[PDB]
């Protein structure tokens, strides 16, 4: 039993809300929230942008020590630090950036970084600002996390069509 609550239920392991992860995440206090990051962890905008703007920019100082020291992740890849007052830790991930022309077959690496956790909040990898197709973005979710993900989906009319059309 966990603390997450309103979720629709997709698959054994797969749940979903139409939530603001920010908020979603001051509630529940996670042990990962999961980030909608780039390589470079300059987190402007989107899921990146409003994260870090709940913790007073005290993610992005963090993040850019990291880079300094570690330099860029890769697309697919990610990393683990401080989930600050949102979360215990933030799992950085970067999933493919379609405005960017990135392989949207990255989508999947992206996601088998989640099966390093056994419970997290996320956001549906390279949505929104990144181009990609959600209804995709949600299949290969569920046909590659095996641990147990409670999406938080901000756009009310997304959240809807999402559900309405899951296979
Ligand atoms: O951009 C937001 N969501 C779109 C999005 C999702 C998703 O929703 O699944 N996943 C992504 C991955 C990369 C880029 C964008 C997205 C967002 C989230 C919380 C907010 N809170 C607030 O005040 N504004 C907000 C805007």
């Amino acid at each position: 039993v966990n603390s997450f609550s309103g979720y629709l239920k997709l698959t054994d392991n797969v749940y979903i809300k139409n939530a603001d992860i920010v908020e979603e995440a001051k509630k529940v206090k996670p042990t990962v929230v999961v980030n909608a990051a780039n390589v470079y962890l300059k987190h402007g905008g989107g899921v990146a942008g409003a994260l870090n703007k709940a913790t007073n920019n005290a993610m992005q100082v963090e993040s850019d020590d990291y880079i300094a020291t570690n330099g860029p992740l890769k697309v697919g890849g990610s990393c683990v630090l401080s989930g600050h007052n949102l979360a215990k830790h933030c799992l950085h991930v970067v999933g493919p950036n379609v405005n960017k022309g990135e392989d949207i077959q990255l989508l999947k690496s992206a996601y088998e970084n989640f099966n390093q956790h056994e419970v997290l909040l996320a956001p549906l990898l390279s949505a929104g600002i990144f181009g990609a197709d959600p209804i995709h973005s949600l299949r290969v979710c569920v046909d590659t996390v095996r641990t147990n993900v409670y999406l938080a989906v901000f756009d009310k009319n997304l959240y809807d069509k999402l559900v309405s059309s899951f296979l």
